[PDB]
């Protein structure tokens, strides 16, 4: 007789129970989560609309139900179509392409879908984020990219404490609500450029994140329920092995995409630099062309290094100057040759091969690894 | 009468002083963390439910 | 009852969520900040009128619907008409207003406008903010400035987490109200001269927001809502190049 | 531990005032002597006021 008295349809509150019931519904739900949401909406239920613990509770069941729990993506696993994806969006990087196949076969005859670590170290411009990314594709996994660089703040791993009020999630959280699975393809950049200074040492979290054991059992300090890590499939990228953490360089393997020679950076601009350009500057190839020697001119004056993007900036500039002819430009179309390449990107800038081709007494020419 | 038993009898904040109870009831606590605990529940309960003190009091509680 | 039938029916009196309702009517909002923005509503009709929390949920409202969503600001494109404008408010700079129609042949062929980031660099005294203005005007996209240097903490770009005391959204938000424009000219100034320090580290914000993908969901602690930065052009000047940061 | 509580029990005894003791160590709230201002849910007044509520007099031995 208590509770039946004056229901005014239950003050609309309590349809946020049964929203995140359906949410939930349909995920596989671990036991721990399960209990931690059921109490939560108890609580949810005992409070009002006005408090702010309910508000941050709310928040935080929020975040906990955008979770993918149990959700996998249909992952690929034919190897022919997989091969003929990864060398169609890019060249070479023969080793990167084996390991890739060679992961998918293991999973594929280890029935359910797994993920490790293997760091890309290579100087850059190079097609390492383009790589991380034609394998999200191939294999069908989602994609989501993280800057660790010159990073100390260990909270963007491992969030905050859920209590400050507008606290956040680690990022790796927000990349599981964004993809909507626990097989995601999570790429670290600049993991080499980690100062881990003062209040930070962010490497730890680095360690506990990548440990295939540890990792299976990893929780954020705003969401401190632990979370499975044993199907992400991470992905290091650093132009230089040494600055990088003992512990961390010893737990991943790591696979060396280097360097272009000429050749091989005439075919890759051909194929894959100027068609990428010229559809970001919205045009066609009958319009704008390019010739081979014109190519070859650019990798040879106009860019000196193993990586590519300094080519990819003087296709684009030319390509610009393209665009500006034929939109106001009397010519409606562009024949690219080096007798006009003078006035598309200007005078040449490396005239030398090297320093010199004598080599006077007492200086020798000698080769360096360096960082770029 | 019928936040008798149920409803907001707890004031957002004894939820929190019942459910930190239950959850060190099994535990065998000893005497200086139970007063300690008992003093921040206290405070929290002379505090309101709005503000940045009363959040890190909940933290550090938590 | 008599007021009701006559009077201030339906008018500020609860009826502030027609007000934003109709406000946000124009714009072309995403579905996210949609259910942000009914959720808010609800609290708001659940919450006492007089309570600072009431207060400060409706000055958040405001925040968030004062800023455009989908408004893209026209874009002139006339290439001689803007090449005539920038040869009219400046004397040679050869190559920036070559850049400058480089960029409208190109939004001009892709169709849609789009935005991209660089930088003007050059001793102090020789027109980069004033030709930055000259492009603004001729593009017809709206202008407005940022003062970068000797800037440590990130807070003016990433405001705060709203529950300190008078709270404050990034200044970029702050731009984004005064424009009323989705796809303005931002100009970053003195960019070299960032101290990037204790508890600083502002280059972390500005490398995400220039990056070309990630720009296109920024978010600030105050508002924790993506906004689209793929059309909006940046300007940087500073007087030299080697001491800005080598990842921007 | 060498009884300046106990001498100010002693004097509170010869002096037939009501003994009293109050701890400040360590204290940053200055509520627990100025309480709070009663329109709070659950504030509660000062130390002071338990004191001469306790003592049933004004002249005690604080
Ligand atoms: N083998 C390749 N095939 C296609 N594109 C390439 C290749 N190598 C480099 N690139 C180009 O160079 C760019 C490098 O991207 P970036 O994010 O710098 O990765 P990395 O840091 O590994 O170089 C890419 O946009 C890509 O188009
Ligand atoms: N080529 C030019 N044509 C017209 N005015 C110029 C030119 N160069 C410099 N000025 C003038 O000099 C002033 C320099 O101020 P400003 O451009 O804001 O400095 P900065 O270029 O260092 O940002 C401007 O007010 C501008 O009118
Ligand atoms: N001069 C003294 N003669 C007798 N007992 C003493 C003397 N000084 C201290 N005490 C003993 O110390 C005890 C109280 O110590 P306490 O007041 O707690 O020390 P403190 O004043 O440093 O806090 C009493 O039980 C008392 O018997």
């Amino acid at each position: 007789i208590i509770k039946k008295e004056l229901g005014l349809e239950k003050d609309d509150k309590d349809a946020i129970e049964e929203k995140f019931r359906e949410r939930l519904k349909e995920l596989v739900v671990p036991k721990h989560v399960m209990d931690v949401v059921d109490e939560e909406l108890s609580k949810l239920g005992l409070l009002d609309n006005h408090s702010s613990e309910f508000n941050v509770t709310r928040n935080y069941l929020d975040w906990l139900t955008s979770i993918p729990w149990g959700k996998y993506s249909n992952e690929n696993l034919d190897l022919a179509r997989a091969q003929a994806v990864l060398e169609e969006d890019h060249y070479g990087m023969e080793d990167v392409k084996k390991r890739i196949l060679e992961f998918i076969a293991v999973s594929q005859l280890r029935g359910s879908t797994q993920g490790k670590i293997l760091c890309f170290y290579g100087p850059p411009g190079v097609g390492k984020t383009s790589i991380a990314r034609s394998i999200a594709r191939a294999l069908n996994r989602e994609y989501f990219r993280f800057s660790v660089g010159g990073m100390t703040d260990v909270a963007e791993i491992k969030g905050h404490r859920r209590t400050y009020v507008g606290a956040m999630p680690g990022k790796i959280i927000q990349c599981l609500k964004k993809t909507k699975t626990e097989n995601p393809l999570i790429l670290i950049d600049e993991v080499d450029k980690i100062g881990r200074g003062y209040q930070g040492d962010p490497s730890s979290a680095l360690l506990e994140l990548l440990d295939p054991e540890q990792n299976a059992n990893f929780l954020d300090h705003y969401l401190d329920v632990p979370v499975d890590l044993s199907k992400v499939l991470f992905i290091c990228t650093a132009n230089v092995t040494d600055t990088i953490p003992e512990p961390l360089r010893d737990r991943m393997e790591m696979i060396n995409v280097s360097g272009y020679v000429a050749q091989e950076k005439l075919a890759i601009a051909e194929r894959y630099l100027v068609p990428q350009a010229r559809a970001l500057c919205g045009l066609d190839e009958s319009k704008a062309k390019l010739s081979s020697d014109v190519l070859t001119l650019l990798i040879k004056q106009y860019c000196r290094e193993s990586g590519v993007r300094n080519l990819q900036k003087q296709v684009e500039k030319v390509l610009r100057k393209s665009a500006y002819k034929i939109v106001s430009g009397e010519a409606e179309s562009v024949e690219v040759t080096p007798e006009n390449l003078q006035d598309f990107v200007g005078k040449p800038v490396f005239t030398v091969e090297r320093m010199y081709d004598v080599t006077p007494p007492g200086v020798v020419m000698g080769l360096a690894w360096t960082a770029m």
